[PDB]
């Protein structure tokens, strides 16, 4: 499929980390959609010279620029930086559907199933789950979706300052509406719940298709040992990133 | 409606205070159905006074009586006592609906609308938010659905040691299944997630109708001070619990 696509977002370098692991993941899993990433001009060269290998598109936003759409709002609320440049994901119109994923997580398994599900899809946020998780959802690009979200980001902003609020307050159906728009929990399982609800991932977490590496700390902010091959609690998810990051993603960066 | 009921559940004195504010939460609501109370022969004198007070029905469960359908299944799983005592709210076919609630739940406006669901409906749990939340359901009593119930606690036991594991086991439609046996999240809120995700609890958390005192401290096991009207983070619902409990209860247990 040319006209589908998983998205992903960058703005800098260590996201561009994740970002790259991920884009490796999705072939890893053999996906038969495009993969495309959002970059800004901070994310540098050799980083996208691997994203521009790693991923079908690379498409850059620079919302610092008063050209862009949504940088007036950007002005009025620096806050959402992040998610307006995000929110440009919605201006993919070169794809008739995609799956956004943060650059934070992670595919164990082929997820080319999300492209059955229409907008907004999503999974459950966990901490408040009528809230769904932004990190992994499944939208059809479109300027006009594009332009009010960024005239509800512009009015009212976001009540959680990034784009889930956001997302949540304008797809606001989601709770209350169409359980299939529910991604089961394992297309977007956060790595807190893999130790939270501890009981259900050892029950459910074979399961899972995709992790979210939420939290402030990042894969890639981990030390990773490459002769015993694990990270300096529950380090499986995050070996497995490391593995695919020095397997694929290191040897990628030094051939450019 | 004489044939529909909230249940709730205590296996002790501790809990029972729990129950009776939920009781009084729910007469302070004006809820137009019956209150049931299944209790264990643990239940003291005085608790049970005022539960016959506050709840319409007291029903006596004793599964350490080896009379009791539950019993054998006690012995083989000890840990699960609690949920096994809690599965005979289906043994109340007297109701035709019921909506279980935890004795640490607290109720902050009418929810009769609840009876308009079907079983299984429950809230998502925070943490894996694939699972419901088993601290207030909709259910039908039904003799069958208890025997079945027991059965897989027998052969499988629940994967989180509690009820919460058994009843997503054999309800497990729920995550994947009619959007409408989800409850919103503010008919059983955990109190958790009134300071995890804040910002949605800042957006949302004045809707709530059900505050779930999740996790090891129970609003009992603080100490209130009856003058500044305030326990000993966020203390705002424990506060409307221990109101409750020092208005309606106190005084109630004082004239049994
Ligand atoms: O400084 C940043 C912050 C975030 N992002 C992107 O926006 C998403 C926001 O999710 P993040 O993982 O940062 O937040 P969390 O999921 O941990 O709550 C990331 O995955 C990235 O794709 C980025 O490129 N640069
Ligand atoms: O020792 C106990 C433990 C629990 N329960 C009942 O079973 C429910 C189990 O939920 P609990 O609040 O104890 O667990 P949590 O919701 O905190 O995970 C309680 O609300 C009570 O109704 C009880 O009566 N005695
Ligand atoms: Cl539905
Ligand atoms: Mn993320
Ligand atoms: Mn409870």
């Amino acid at each position: 499929m040319t006209d589908q696509a998983f998205v992903t977002l960058t703005t800098n370098d260590a996201y561009a980390k994740g970002a790259l692991v991920l884009g490796s993941s999705l072939k890893q899993h053999r996906t038969s959609r495009r993969l495309a990433v959002l970059t800004t001009p901070q994310v540098s060269d050799t980083m996208r010279k691997a994203l521009e290998i790693v991923f079908d598109e690379v498409i850059t936003v620079d919302i610092l620029d008063s050209g862009d759409s949504a940088h007036l709002t950007l002005m009025k609320r620096p806050e959402l930086g992040v998610t307006l440049t995000k929110l440009h994901c919605w201006s993919l119109t070169q794809y008739s559907k995609c799956v956004f994923m943060d650059a934070d997580t992670l595919v164990l398994a082929n997820i080319d199933d999300l492209f059955e599900r229409e907008e907004l899809s999503a999974a459950p946020d966990p901490g408040w789950p009528d809230c769904f998780n932004s990190g992994v959802f499944v939208y059809q690009p479109s300027v006009e979706t594009y332009n009010q979200l960024l005239h509800v980001a512009s009015e009212q902003g976001s009540f959680d300052g990034g784009d889930q609020g956001l997302l949540n307050t304008f797809f606001n159906s989601w709770a209350t509406t169409d359980i299939r728009k529910h991604l089961p929990f394992i297309y977007n399982l956060s790595s807190i719940s893999i130790y939270s609800y501890l009981p259900a991932f050892k029950a459910f977490g074979a399961n899972a298709k995709v992790v979210h590496f939420l939290g402030q700390t990042k894969p890639w902010n981990y030390t990773y040992d490459t002769k015993t091959k694990s990270v300096r609690t529950h380090p499986q998810f995050l070996n497995v990133w490391w593995d695919i990051f020095t397997t694929s993603v290191v040897p990628l960066l030094q051939q450019f």
